């Protein structure tokens, strides 16, 4: 039971040292297209690098590059893309990612500004009357409504492929109330805020993988996932106390590196998946 373990680590304070011991069994994969030249400026500087075994391709001829892993959990039946904050030069890139994978849900972790710098571009509209057109990718993105809450807002957008003029409806899940620096004090608001995401039906297998980011450092996102599949995983088995996130976190590792960043970020996922637990079962 990782209650019992939660209070053994707390009261022992050796959270740096499990996280140490993940660091290490982590797996390590090539990132060969990351890496060219080509790639520099599609590649956020001080964020990771994509494996190229789950990278996502763009269906353009040209550069099929974006800095995006699929995150697959064969068990829980769950597929997620994790993504970096756009660049100014990828919002079209990203919106054609978004696009080709049939995604309903873009799950934001992030304020455009912390610290006093841009984590991100504005990469949506924020007014109805205001649409943006990205000519690099042919797409139209138009804000259809936004419902501003306490500690996230919820966008209801409408993306146009301009080539076809197909449109589907995107749901964007903004988290607005991640503190500059360490973790939220409780999970209570991040667990009404997975829940949102989850009746929406942005998680369900009749649609294409949520897109999830947050800037480039911290951690986050890993937070967001690790909590979903964790949670998932005690309503499929026979024994909920089965589900060790350690090993959770090192199967999502096999496919994108630099989740849950800092031992804080570890400690607030336990915590995020016991009191998630508790409030289910
Ligand atoms: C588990 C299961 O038994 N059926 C199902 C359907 C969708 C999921 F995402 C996960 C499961
Ligand atoms: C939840 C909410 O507060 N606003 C909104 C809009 C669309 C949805 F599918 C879900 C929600």
């Amino acid at each position: 039971e990782m209650e019992k373990e939660f209070e053994q680590i707390d009261k022992s304070g050796s959270w740096a040292a499990i996280y140490q011991d993940i660091r290490h069994e982590a797996s390590d994969f090539p990132s060969r297209v990351a890496k060219l030249p080509k790639n520099k400026n599609r590649n956020r500087y001080r964020d990771v690098s994509p494996f190229d075994h789950s990278r996502i391709k763009l269906h353009q001829e040209d550069n099929d590059y974006i800095n995006a892993s699929l995150i697959k959990m064969e068990e829980a039946q769950r597929s997620y893309i994790l993504t970096q904050g756009p660049l100014p030069n990828t919002v079209g890139h990203f919106w054609e990612m978004v696009w080709e994978q049939k995604s309903r849900g873009v799950v934001m972790l992030n304020r455009v500004m912390e610290k006093g710098s841009l984590k991100c571009a504005q990469y949506w509209p924020q007014k109805e009357e205001k649409e943006m057109i990205f000519e690099d990718t042919n797409l139209k993105l138009t804000l259809i409504s936004e419902d501003i809450k306490s500690y996230y807002t919820v966008r209801q957008l409408e993306l146009e492929n301009l080539t076809t003029q197909e449109t589907r409806e995107i749901l964007h899940f903004h988290y607005t109330t991640w503190p500059d620096f360490g973790v939220p004090e409780s999970p209570a608001s991040f667990l009404n805020f997975l829940f949102k995401v989850r009746e929406s039906g942005s998680l369900s297998p009749e649609h294409g993988p949520v897109v999830v980011h947050c800037s480039a450092g911290i951690g986050r996102s890993g937070t967001f996932c690790l909590a979903d599949t964790c949670l998932l995983l005690m309503d499929k088995r026979k024994d909920p106390s089965s589900v060790d996130i350690k090993k959770v976190l090192l199967e999502m590792r096999k496919f994108r590196m630099g989740l849950i960043q800092t031992a804080d970020q570890l400690r607030f996922s336990y915590l995020a998946v016991i009191e998630g637990a508790k409030f289910i079962m």
